[PDB]
């Protein structure tokens, strides 16, 4: 399938250069596959969810996105126009305030949630869980991390927007997850992104369109924005019976675009998500 005039960072998933704007993928498109954005919530009455997104947990008194953040990642996993896999079933889960603040032990809690709550979904195609928030290290925050994934779920997090070394922010260094930095579509590494031996992968992340709350759209720039193009990925290539969640993040790395990416700092992996999908 071909989706004409898609955002650079859809393009630059299924291609093997930048600087191309139409996204190439197969027509599963992450059919019966399920990934979890951990984060402000979803706006799920967004026409772009098409009535595949929905709240499952939230720890405040809204399960209301009164933010946009995780509705624009959510759009980048599964949004029609926006999304990565664009028939994924989408479950939101709201740790984060609305201001995008949150403490870790409710961030615990919430990926701890997933790990049992996915035993009361239907993925038969596998179960994926976005990040796209983080703080200082933490190894209590990271075991939970790892606890997700040891039970199933593909865990990918944000590396963090602190053009600094990954290892000193959580859930980022937790090893057995996927920690995903950020770049641009020139294939430069993105100026706040992350960096470090942590890293498995990077995503597109500066500038990246996507569904916002009140049913509009905007452009923004994060590591935020990278994960879920990964989260999204897993998804379609799980779907597609090409790896399972244990093994999705380092499949991704094996098949990435290597050496592609400038910028990059000596002994951080410089490879790029890409979906090697040929029309």
């Amino acid at each position: 399938a071909a989706q004409t005039n898609a955002p650079w960072g859809l393009a630059r998933i299924s291609s093997t250069s930048p600087g191309t704007s139409t996204y190439y993928y197969d027509e599963s498109a992450g059919q019966g596959s399920c990934v979890y954005v951990i984060d402000t919530g979803i706006e799920a009455s967004h026409p772009e969810f098409e009535g595949r997104a929905q709240m499952v947990k939230t720890y405040y008194y809204s399960s209301r996105d009164g933010n946009g953040h995780g509705t624009h990642c959510a759009g980048t996993v599964g949004s029609r126009t926006y999304g990565v896999a664009k028939k994924t079933q989408l479950f939101g889960v709201k740790v984060l305030d609305d201001n995008g603040s949150g403490q870790y032990s409710t961030i615990i809690a919430g990926m701890d949630f997933v790990a049992s709550d996915k035993n009361n979904r239907n993925c038969p195609k596998g179960v994926v869980a976005s990040l796209s928030l983080g703080g200082g290290y933490s190894s209590s925050v990271n075991s939970a991390a790892a606890r997700l994934q040891s039970s199933g779920v593909m865990v990918a997090v944000a590396a963090g927007n602190n053009n600094a070394d990954a290892r000193n922010y959580s859930p980022a260094s937790e090893p057995s997850v996927c920690t995903v930095g950020a770049s641009d579509r020139y294939d430069r590494r993105s100026s706040f992104s992350n960096y470090g031996s942590v890293l498995d992968i990077f995503g597109p992340g500066t500038d990246i369109l996507s569904t916002w709350i009140g049913g509009s759209t905007r452009s923004i720039s994060g590591t935020s924005m990278a994960t879920p193009h990964v989260a999204g990925l897993a998804a379609y290539l799980m779907t597609l019976g090409k790896t399972t969640a244990a093994s999705a993040c380092r499949y991704i790395a094996d098949t990435a675009n290597k050496g592609d990416l400038s910028n990059i700092p000596f002994g951080t992996v410089n490879l790029l998500a890409y979906n090697n999908y040929q029309a």
